[PDB]
């Protein structure tokens, strides 16, 4: 047995031939387990994955067709799947999948990575029957981190530059949603970044006025986004279809808005865009060094995220590294 993010005690299942999703994007911590066989074992999705990451999708779906064949699922109806195990993030589902006797299992990368990534990947390896899969993945993020963390984690506070992050920046009007304490906040915390949302929002996640974000004047600003190209709403353009060129027009676009172009962060050059799908992702190593590569460029000069993404797709996953997945102005 095992406690789940959720507190709850699960009994790891003696037979994971068949998994259900709550979440889609939740894919991207199964991905690390499956190995060079990821959509044998799964049955079932919520569309989050296929609808809101588009781009990645199309990638999978050209080396692997069946995917398309995976049912959406968005609660007695998803039981005819027959589910081995169901996952979920932090309903009558839940209630109903465990009066069916089916193992239920929540995790995060969302409200608190720092605390629950690879405590959520070493539930996943149990009861997925992937445990080797999950203690590689472990070993590898925890060596990709500790380069960062050697060096921005006792990082005298006057030398910190403050940090704003814009999440699916686009649209004065929605502007601007971003991350307190929790979530991306973690990544700035680590790569010895000083968050300004962090004392604003209560959450993880929220929503702070521009005003503030102008008046308060941070140091750097970086725009989240998983635009696909095609997708010519406001955001950042980013994802496995993505060019540099395609990231930088777009990543201006967003530094041009109103107010926005008026920060020191836009005239200082210190503008940065960054995936969006890493606020929810065990992934976010990758942020992690980029955020801390956009801080201390000179300290960071050998690091090379790009490296480590390549070094992650060639160790954990079924494809290719292809696209932008961050970007300078």
């Amino acid at each position: 047995n095992i406690t789940d993010m959720a507190g709850r005690s699960v009994v790891i299942p003696a037979k994971v031939e068949r998994i259900l999703l709550g979440e889609g994007r939740l894919f991207y911590a199964v991905s690390l387990l499956e190995g060079q066989k990821p959509f044998d074992r799964i049955v079932g999705w919520q569309g989050d994955f296929r609808k809101l990451d588009t781009q990645t999708y199309a990638v999978y779906k050209a080396k692997f067709p069946q995917v398309d064949n995976i049912p959406l699922i968005g609660p007695e109806k998803v039981l005819t799947l027959n589910p081995d195990i169901a996952i979920f993030g932090l309903s009558e589902l839940v209630k109903q999948l465990e009066k069916a006797g089916v193992p239920v299992v929540f995790v995060d990368f969302r409200t608190s990575p720092l605390k629950n990534t690879l405590p959520s990947m070493r539930v996943l390896g149990k009861v997925l029957h992937r445990e080797q899969q999950a203690n590689d993945y472990i070993k590898f993020y925890e060596d990709n981190v500790r380069k960062v963390t050697e060096i921005t984690s006792k990082i005298p506070a006057d030398k910190k530059p403050s940090v704003f992050i814009e999440l699916r920046a686009g649209a004065m009007e929605e502007c601007c949603g971003t991350a307190g304490k929790g979530n991306m906040g973690d990544f700035i915390d680590q790569a010895g970044g000083n968050n300004m949302a962090k004392n604003l929002l209560p959450g993880a996640l929220g929503t702070v006025n521009l005003e503030k974000v102008l008046s308060t004047n941070p140091d750097i600003y970086i725009a989240s986004g998983g635009k696909a190209p095609d997708n010519n709403a406001p955001g950042v353009s980013l994802g496995a279809q993505v060019t540099k060129e395609q990231a930088q027009s777009s990543l201006q676009t967003i530094l041009d808005r109103k107010g926005i172009n008026t920060l020191s962060a836009v005239k200082n050059g210190r503008s940065y865009g960054i995936w969006h799908n890493f606020y929810n992702s065990p992934y976010n190593v990758l942020a992690i060094q980029s955020f801390a590569k956009w801080f201390y460029p000179q300290q960071f000069a050998d690091l090379d995220p790009n490296n480590t993404m390549n070094s992650l797709y060639s160790q954990f996953l079924a494809i290719e590294p292809t696209g932008t997945y961050w970007v300078d102005s």
